[PDB]
């Protein structure tokens, strides 16, 4: 693509909006930023020549522009932008802007669950390989950040919103991983909006990976499937062992792998399946499963003491997520379950099944906090923050009993982002949860 000459917007900024300003001046091309929020992220690291408008959308710059760069953070329903593409002006977003340029084959992951997961392994497994691999998008660094004429494997996290706007991914793989009620707010024509914006990612791509357990991954009208009891790449169960299969074939007991759970079983068969169609050889890619250790706010153990387990799953920003977390948790004493946040116009209903029996509680927060405690009010308590949660159920841990932040929410009503909920949940119970 040749941008030369044109006028450039880009809506939002932060290191994404960053990294797009700076591919633009990197090709001699000055472009102009704006985004709603008067003091965005990154505002004092853009060089004042590139002229800004925070605080609000202008129309008369997007109006006025050749080609709109639009952060995944804003609509394409967004009146402002309907109005430009009704008028033939071209919108796109970081990831198509990178697509143009990629000169290695991309290997692209989206899903409502496990796409961070899956994105990393086939990272690792590309790494083992002795592959120069970048590894980002919707995670770890922006895709532009990770162009690089050396790179010899993308591995891209994509999200729904970034499949909007993107057009000329031409994967080497893709995989949808599953589709739960998710981003609502954002999708007003419902389950079957969201679905169709992740579908998308199929268009174009050599080799198409579905989850034969969920048929919304399909497209509407030859993919390779993964799946528990059926699929191309399944799971084998042998009394108290589980193994990896391929077409019938053990390729790994799982009791090698660092990671455990059902859905982080068919999570490694996905990143295997895209792997495989990578063309990564198949003992390094098996490799990289044993090694992993799983990521910062998945599920992860930050104090086991005094014989209670705090687990940070601050990841889990949707109700698909949590239910994760749940089925099939073995708790020994007492579940403490903090939920709440922003839940993005979520049903949470579907969690109510697991939370029956007199062995759960629950400690409800943030601005969905009052719809999570009514999902079973007579064990329930509501704060406004999650602080006042943790403080509140700390005297009553037991030994033997679990404290859970699962959210089914995103962070952003109260926190920088989820890392930075499991960073505060985290240090909370190294002080609640010692003498
Ligand atoms: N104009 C403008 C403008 C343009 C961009 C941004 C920000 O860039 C983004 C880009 C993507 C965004 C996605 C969402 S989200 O509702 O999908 N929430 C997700 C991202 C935040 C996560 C967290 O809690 O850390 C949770 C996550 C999710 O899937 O729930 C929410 C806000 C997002 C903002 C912005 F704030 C303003
Ligand atoms: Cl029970």
């Amino acid at each position: 693509a040749d941008y030369q000459g044109k006028n450039v917007v880009i809506i939002g900024l932060g290191l994404t909006g960053l990294s797009c300003v700076d591919f633009f001046l990197a090709r001699g091309v000055t472009p102009r930023v704006m985004d709603t929020r008067m003091t965005p992220p990154g505002l004092d690291k853009l060089p004042e020549a590139v002229e800004r408008h925070t605080g609000s959308l202008n129309d008369e710059w997007l109006m006025a522009a050749d080609l709109i760069v639009a952060s995944p953070g804003i609509a394409l329903a967004h009146p402002s932008l309907s109005a430009a593409a009704d008028a033939g002006i071209e919108i796109v977003g970081d990831i198509e802007l990178f697509c143009r340029e990629a000169q290695a084959p991309i290997v692209a992951i989206t899903g409502s669950n496990g796409k961070s997961t899956v994105t990393t392994l086939v990272g690792e497994m590309a790494k083992a390989a002795g592959v120069n691999v970048g590894v980002g998008g919707n995670i770890g660094l922006p895709a532009l950040m990770l162009l690089d004429d050396e790179c010899e494997l993308y591995v891209l996290e994509l999200s729904s919103f970034q499949l909007e706007t993107t057009s000329s991914l031409q994967a080497v793989a893709a995989t949808i991983l599953n589709v739960t009620e998710d981003h609502m707010d954002r999708y007003p024509f419902g389950l079957q909006q969201y679905r169709a914006a992740k579908l998308r990612i199929y268009e174009n791509a050599k080799v198409c990976v579905v989850n034969a357990d969920d048929a919304l991954t399909m497209p509407i009208r030859r993919c390779v499937s993964f799946g528990v009891n059926m699929g191309d790449y399944h799971l084998n169960h042998q009394q108290g062992e589980t193994w990896l299969r391929v077409k019938g074939e053990k390729v790994l007991n799982v009791k090698e792998m660092k990671l455990s759970g059902q859905h982080n079983y068919t999570n490694a068969l996905a990143a295997l399946a895209l792997a495989d169609a990578a063309g990564l050889p198949r003992a390094s890619s098996l490799k990289a499963l044993t090694t992993f250790t799983g990521l910062p706010h998945r599920f992860e153990v930050v104090l086991e003491h005094n014989g209670v387990r705090w687990i940070n799953d601050s990841k889990a920003t949707n109700v698909g997520s949590t239910e994760a977390a749940l089925n099939g948790l073995h708790v020994d004493g007492t579940l403490h379950l903090l939920l709440g946040g922003d839940g993005k116009s979520a049903d949470f209903s579907p969690l109510a099944r697991y939370l029956n029996g007199d062995n759960v509680r629950l400690y409800c927060f943030g601005r969905d906090g009052a719809q999570l405690a009514a999902l079973r009010p007579e064990v329930a308590e509501q704060t406004e923050t999650m602080e006042q949660a943790m403080r509140l159920l700390a005297p009553r841990v037991q030994p033997g009993d679990m404290v859970l932040l699962s959210p089914a929410c995103a962070s952003l009503d109260q926190f920088k982002n989820f890392e930075q909920r499991g960073n505060e949940f985290a240090r909370l119970a190294k002080e609640l949860g010692s003498h």
